[PDB]
């Protein structure tokens, strides 16, 4: 039998989901299993779990985000300037490799759209509109993105049958270690300005390692070292949801247990 909405509520809330929670979900749905529904049951479950007064936040980015065409050049190359669509939050669809499930939830009746078009987040709920706004170039996961709006409201990470390597929240962790030799990256974003299109060069901290350790593509980073470690370290509320082992994280506990790891491993 394929999962209904009421069963995944049920497990959702023997989980430790709870009404009025802030919730960010990183979700395999090939562990999930099959849906009544497909997909949009499991967001109508969340949704239901969280109730009318909880929020939902997903990182969704954006599936034609232009970061490696444009990644360590001062301009946008020439190609790339002149035809790359302009990021237009309503219309722009997530990325598919955070996790087919962003696309029903980008584009659930209510949802808002922060502004960042390679780190954008999508959220659902009485404060959406609060999470998602600032999202500047140059503060992708850090200070005064919405990833750290969630950890100052008690944000609960939701891992529905995803990898340690999935924890998007640790990134904010990287941003504000105080260690020494942080990689940073440069790139170029087309977003829309007034109707018009218009190319913003930024730099950042990479989120694809912090530190050259990190940064192997085959190749643990430092998100899943860290989370690994926690995981190991840390009594977590885990059971089913649908056919997937999910774990039901506090957002704060692991960013700090984060930043401690890393600031007691580089000098
Ligand atoms: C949509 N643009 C994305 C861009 O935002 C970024 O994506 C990274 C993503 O590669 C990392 O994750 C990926 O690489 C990790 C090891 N490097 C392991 C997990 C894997 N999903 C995330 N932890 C942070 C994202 N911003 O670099 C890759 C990309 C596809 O260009
Ligand atoms: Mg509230």
């Amino acid at each position: 039998t394929p999962w209904s909405k009421s069963e995944l509520v049920r497990q959702l809330r023997d989980l430790g989901v709870r009404s009025g929670d802030m919730v960010m979900p990183h979700v395999s749905l090939r562990a999930v299993g099959p849906l009544a529904d497909g997909p949009q049951t499991l967001v109508d479950a969340l949704i239901e779990a969280v109730g009318p007064t909880g929020n939902i936040l997903a990182f969704v980015s954006w599936r034609d985000s232009p970061y490696e065409q444009t990644l360590g050049h001062d301009a946008p190359p020439a190609a790339i300037a002149q035809s790359w669509p302009a990021f237009d939050p309503d219309h722009a669809p997530a990325y598919p490799g955070f996790g087919a499930i962003n696309e029903f939830i980008r584009t659930y009746p209510g949802c808002r759209r922060s502004a960042h078009p390679d780190a954008s987040m999508a959220a659902i709920g009485p404060d959406a509109a609060w999470l998602v706004a600032p999202h500047e170039m140059g503060a992708a996961y850090g200070p005064r993105s919405p990833i750290a709006r969630f950890l100052a409201h008690a944000g609960k990470i939701l891992s529905i049958g995803a990898g340690p390597d999935a924890v998007t929240a640790l990134h904010y962790a990287e941003a504000v270690a105080r260690i020494e030799g942080k990689r940073r990256v440069t790139y170029s974003m087309p977003l829309l300005r007034e109707g018009k299109r218009v190319w913003v060069t930024t730099s950042d901290w990479d989120s694809n390692g912090i530190l050259d350790e990190y940064a192997a593509p085959d190749g643990p980073d430092a998100v899943e070292r860290i989370a690994r470690d926690y995981l190991a370290r840390t009594r977590v509320a885990q059971g089913p949801v649908g056919g997937a082992q999910s774990r039901l994280i506090d957002a704060a506990d692991i960013v700090s247990f984060g930043i401690e790891w890393l600031e007691a491993r580089h000098a």
